[PDB]
């Protein structure tokens, strides 16, 4: 009996195939993610199947309707087995889930559009209009929204700083809605909004979106906080061990590593 | 029922107090861990005593004698509840102990003495006139030796095979013959502990080239005990609110006895 | 008995003079393999008469028919006697013909036209948005077909499933290719014809990087003939006395007809 | 049935282990030769040992009594297999014995004793008396010689061209003998000389030797010509097709390169 892996559509995570048209099956994805989902199959023995959710949403609890969307609902409620995918281990998905150590390290950083070189002995530096997390809260000028239904969304919403909580009330309350529904919605409203728009997401994606072309976004400041991507199974399943010690077994032979140079690093150009 | 803590004698983690030769209980140790500590008590609702490893050792597995030692065989062996120290997640010990949440990201940093000509863990390995060690029954000297990478290979094969023996007993009898070795000796160790040294007297070291890998330290309980989920809970609240990033910062960044 | 040789219109190993409408038989015919093959033939002490192949290939099997084209074709199927030109010793040709001893050390090259970003072939494969292709029914496809480097699997699957086809039909083809594209293609091809381009008219393309691998002309002679240990015997001869480096000084440096 | 394998004391192709005294059979000897002896071995199973020559000699015919000494003499006369060592393919060396396809291209060389640089904007550039072998045969104040009975020797004893007719002419007359015994003998008569001799040998082992520490050694000009080194094997022997396609395969699939570059330049000192 095979079991379900639930995936999101994200880069250089799961990606689709130019030539996915013909292709039937696991053969259609690459990426990281399929990548770490044949190494678990390799430790462990199994056989999995690759879907993506069908709401393409990370996962979140509704304030009063009190269900959870996206991978996290359909791990809960048994729609899949394991989900492979850049799910970021946090205290509410704990108390639903069991996550494994995680399998790569991440902060919440700023994307803003790259600016434009200043001329003025004839060196060329660049300047930028925000700095840090305390300097974007504190101007006007600039908006910055981040992704719908997702953990960073989640950890402004209780974040109890007060930068942090002068930026949640801020776009809790912007008109229009700051918020997007994908990370490609948010890099899109970022380079056409001539760069009045910061958005806010996890520093491996800010990383990737900024080596590749057109080039014309980069990040700024430190990362916000140290989180991690785990991979999750239904409460008192039989397959978390497995993937713990898969896991724990993947960074000591240093696969972790060269999956991650060779799908981040290796891919740049600019 | 108060909680016996076992825990290792390691700055900036856990510090002898000035004044503990009048102190009495937990009332004599300080550092970063002994807040963690504190944090996780306050969070899962229990008393504890913090008492040191008999033996300055983390944990290993004698080879064709399998007992363990160090914290690790603490609390194996029962006579330890909980160890909240700067334990390496691994998988020689996630199969004995359950580890918690990682609460402190780490790997494997080259320490020499103030071009830098080495810089780099292959150049390192390319060199034979400086000479690089590793602490004993520590997550490094395991790593080292079942490394299956061509560099590391010849790393362990050097360490192994070196006379006089070149690792060290302890963390800071490291950075000792580091320091007294006139630039001839490197040692290997985390960044944590590497950044922490170099930010203190007498700055005469620094860190070169970058982290081997990428680890973590996590909360260390007995293989199916029931402290497990609370302090795995309590892990990711802190985290999620912020309250091992200010510890960190304390008690790494705030004093900064060097120029930087 | 008149041994029939096969050879290749490749420049400067064989050139079709100037004046051939005026000429018969083997005087029509001039390069450094014309002359090797004069030398040859003195020192064995046979006739020989130059004749071309009639396709422009070197020499491939082809998958699901398993029949051999080119000058090695040309030898399995008995049609010529032996094979005087730039044919690289390689391991599937090597189960079929003789090889005498290598008479000339070569590599794989890149060039493109006139620091160039290239550099080394890794950056090459890394760099996407230049395009790199290879002579068809050549050692060098071949090479990249079996390779199990990580590297030349990338560059092998790039070519393979590329459009449009990025492979060349001839040697001439790929020079012409990579002048007309504006520095957009990069040619793949042996160490001696990319020098010999480079020190020629009009002096716009240059070699990049390094010799991907080190290989070497041989002298093709049929699997068991009594031709073998004549020729190899005479290449050593030739190579202990000096005239292979007089060769390839006179038909590759002698003229150099560019600013260097 | 076991066959015997003749190598020569030659670094870095059969070295000395710093704990060959308490070690037995195939594992007191290391180096570049018996990595290669190993992967013919494991191409083409056989079982073989390793064996230094007595009198510690490449190869050469004695004139007068046409008898054969070294590894070529053990090889011809039947009392060894084969030669897994630095042979060089000559054209007497192929009429006896059976010489596989090289597996390593080399030159002829002079080595020199590295030269003080010079003082005087104030740059430092340092110049040596010898740039070619022309200016070698030229003058008279510096003397060289070669290795005893290898294929340098004989090559210059055969050569027909002018200025190295002229150089085997001053060698084969010159007090005291200019020929040394090994060419470690060598390396430490330019070392003593104060850079009044320089020594001829193969640009490989010129270059590892300038390589190693202390590195008062380096190469003047060129390669005098291009030679290969090949395996061995008795005239008319089963051996010589297993090793040839073995060679093959090893080159073709990137061993020889990886192994050259392992033992060559990965031991820099300087
Ligand atoms: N360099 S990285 O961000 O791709 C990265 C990050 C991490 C890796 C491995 C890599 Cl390659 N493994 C660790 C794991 C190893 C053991 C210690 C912590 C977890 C369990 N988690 S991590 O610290 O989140
Ligand atoms: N900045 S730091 O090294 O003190 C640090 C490091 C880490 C923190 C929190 C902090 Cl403050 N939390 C993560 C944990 C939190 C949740 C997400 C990953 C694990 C579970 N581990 S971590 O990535 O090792
Ligand atoms: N200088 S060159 O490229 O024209 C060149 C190249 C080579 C030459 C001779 C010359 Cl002149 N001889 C060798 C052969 C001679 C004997 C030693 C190795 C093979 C057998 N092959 S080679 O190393 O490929
Ligand atoms: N780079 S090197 O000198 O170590 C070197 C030299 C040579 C290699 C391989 C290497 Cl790695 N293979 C060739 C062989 C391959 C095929 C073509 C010529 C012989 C048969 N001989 S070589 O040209 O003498
Ligand atoms: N990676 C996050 C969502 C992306 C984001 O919030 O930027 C998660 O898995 O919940
Ligand atoms: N803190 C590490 C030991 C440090 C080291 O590896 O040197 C451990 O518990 O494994
Ligand atoms: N001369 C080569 C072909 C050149 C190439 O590989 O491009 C051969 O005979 O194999
Ligand atoms: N390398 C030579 C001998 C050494 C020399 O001539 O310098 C050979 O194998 O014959």
């Amino acid at each position: 009996k095979t079991v379900v892996v639930t995936t999101i559509l994200e880069s250089p995570y799961v990606m689709m195939k130019k030539n996915h048209e013909m292709l039937e099956g696991n053969e259609r994805y690459e990426g990281y993610c399929v990548d770490l989902a044949a190494e678990i199959a390799k430790h462990c023995g199994f056989k999995y199947k690759l879907t993506i959710v069908g709401d393409g949403k990370y996962g979140a609890r509704d304030a009063d309707t009190k269900i959870w969307n996206g991978m996290v609902g359909e791990l809960v409620y048994g729609k899949a087995d394991i989900a492979i995918a850049p799910l970021t281990i946090t205290l509410v998905r704990e108390e639903v889930i069991d996550f494994s150590k995680p399998f790569m390290s991440l902060g919440i950083s700023i994307m803003i559009k790259k600016p434009q070189k200043s001329k003025p002995l004839t060196v060329e530096r660049m300047v930028s209009p925000i700095e840090s997390a305390e300097d974007l809260s504190k101007q006007t000028e600039i908006a910055y929204g981040t992704l719908d239904s997702g953990s960073t969304k989640e950890f402004f919403r209780r974040s109890k700083i007060a930068v942090f909580d002068k930026m949640w009330t801020y776009m809790r309350s912007a008109e229009p809605s700051v918020f997007v529904r994908t990370t490609a919605e948010g890099v899109a409203r970022v380079r056409k909004s001539k760069g009045k728009y910061a958005y806010l997401l996890e520093s491996t994606m800010n990383e990737y979106i900024e080596q590749r072309k057109p080039c014309d976004t980069m990040k700024v400041g430190g990362n916000l906080d140290s989180k991690g991507y785990g991979i999750a199974t239904p409460k008192g399943s039989s397959l978390g061990t497995p993937v713990n010690l898969a896991v724990l077994k993947l960074s000591e032979q240093g696969v972790l590593d060269k999956l991650k140079n060779k799908w981040w690093y290796d891919k740049g150009e600019c």
